[PDB]
């Protein structure tokens, strides 16, 4: 566990450690209005022992949100309950990424206002649920919604929502932004070929599937500056229904592209839930190749094997994720070897302190 307890530069940042806690929803945000609260501050600071940390995604818009009671960052007032979030977080010598979120079809029209979601395309995402507010504190789940596909005024609107939303980040004092591009919300809706049948320049070839990340991010650097700037991929889990039929290809190629932009780092969702398709050493040589930032990866990784991936020169940081929701101190645990708590499914989303802050630290 050596190298993973080793700093590392992150842009204008000297992180403590190799450690990241990967951005997880908990919907907890205070109602009405979506805001991050005081609970979610402990809960950050709790965890600020990381190297770094990554909010759970907040939506950059009404109509980018996919499931109930998740932070927003687009209004004052949420911009304002971040900022005690990070106040929180840096008072502990740590640094924090606002991962911007649009979900795309991944919602229903009970969490957008009524609204029907919006994709590269008219493809309902099979087989995915989201969660709604349903006149109690539990959340209701429920099938997706069939999208409407994006008009080029949609497109120029999400993007001005993406540049803002990076802006209010840094006004809320975040350190940086994560792109949310993966587990199949909007821009991976239009990064896999499966789930992009547009016939316009933004689908059909590999470019043109590119496209939307390439402005989105081009808008991200050009608002806050690249060293500020994180993305996160998918590029073999097809949990929540984004699939891509050459993704070794589309996403060496999409590294390649987010290299140009010189973003911060690229992070690599490895495993969704139980989604833990083999990823290829090849293919992980092959970005580190393609990209070369800082690499940081998450997905069932434990102590040993997160050393090993930094230790192959495969990744740069490794981000824990259950094992963060249940292990407050989990950098200290992995160095000692300390026993993981685990996580409770039952309090991840909704409800208040309960399985969110009351996870205690290692006591022997
Ligand atoms: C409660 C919970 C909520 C999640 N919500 C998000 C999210 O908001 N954004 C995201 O990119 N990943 C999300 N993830 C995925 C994690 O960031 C991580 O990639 C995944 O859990 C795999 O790592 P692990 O096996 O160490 O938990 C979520 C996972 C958990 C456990």
């Amino acid at each position: 566990t050596q190298s993973l307890f080793q700093p590392i530069t992150l842009g204008a940042l000297t992180l403590k450690n190799r450690i990241v806690m990967p951005p997880m929803t908990r919907s907890r945000a205070s109602q009405p209005g979506d805001v991050a609260n005081h609970m979610m501050a402990i809960y950050y600071a709790q965890r600020a022992s990381a190297g770094l940390i990554v909010s759970e995604g907040t939506q950059i818009s009404p109509t980018a949100k996919g499931y109930a009671w998740t932070p927003g960052i687009y209004t004052p007032e949420q911009i304002a309950g971040w900022r005690i979030v990070t106040e929180a977080v840096h008072a502990k010598g740590c640094a924090i990424f606002a991962q911007l979120w649009h979900v795309g079809r991944v919602t229903h029209p009970d969490n957008i206002d009524g609204q029907q979601p919006i994709s590269s395309s008219t493809l309902k995402a099979e087989n995915v649920k989201v969660f709604v507010d349903n006149g109690s504190d539990e959340p209701g789940f429920v099938d997706v919604a069939v999208p409407r596909a994006m008009t080029k005024a949609d497109i120029a609107q999400v993007i001005a929502d993406y540049r803002q939303a990076a802006l209010n980040a840094m006004e809320a004092g975040f350190d940086g932004i994560e792109l949310h591009a993966a587990n199949g919300y909007l821009i991976n809706q239009f990064i896999d070929s499966e789930a992009n049948n547009r016939s316009d320049e933004y689908g059909g070839s590999l470019e043109n599937r590119l496209r939307f990340l390439d402005e989105v991010v081009a808008a991200l650097v050009d608002a806050i500056g690249a060293e500020r700037v994180g993305v996160r991929l998918a590029p073999l889990t097809t949990l929540n229904g984004t699939v891509d039929a050459d993704p070794i290809l589309t996403y060496t190629a999409a590294a390649a592209l987010l290299n140009k932009h010189r973003i911060v780092y690229l992070h690599i969702a490895e495993v969704d839930w139980d989604d833990a398709p083999d990823t290829p050493v090849s293919f992980k040589r092959a970005l580190r190749e393609a990209y070369q930032g800082v690499l940081i990866y998450a997905g069932r990784y434990n102590a040993e094997k997160a050393e090993q991936a930094i230790n192959d020169g495969l990744a740069d940081m490794i981000g824990f994720g259950r094992p963060f929701i249940a292990n407050p101190d989990l950098p200290e645990r992995l160095r000692h070897g300390y026993p993981l708590a685990e996580h409770v499914p039952a309090t991840l989303f909704g409800g208040g302190e309960k399985g969110l802050t009351d996870y205690p630290t290692y006591q022997a």
